[PDB]
């Protein structure tokens, strides 16, 4: 329980920093 | 476990919109 | 909790592919 807790939140902060990128990625091929 | 496959789901919808945003700059970096 | 070990593995595999993707991304939009 308490480490698929953790399971969950790795994949929260994989999300994360996604989402960061792909914004980056937006900004840059927006005109 | 409620609690917990709920932020499983949090996390799924997250994923998804990524992949879409993703796929919108992949078609704009394409030829 | 096997099947949400499961789900947490099918975020996990979605969350690795959208990585590669943005990746990918990211090189075309850079100089
Ligand atoms: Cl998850
Ligand atoms: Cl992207
Ligand atoms: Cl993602």
């Amino acid at each position: 329980m308490k480490q698929l807790e953790d399971k969950i939140e790795e994949n929260t902060s994989k999300i994360y920093h996604n989402t960061n990128e792909i914004a980056r990625n937006t900004k840059l091929v927006g005109e």
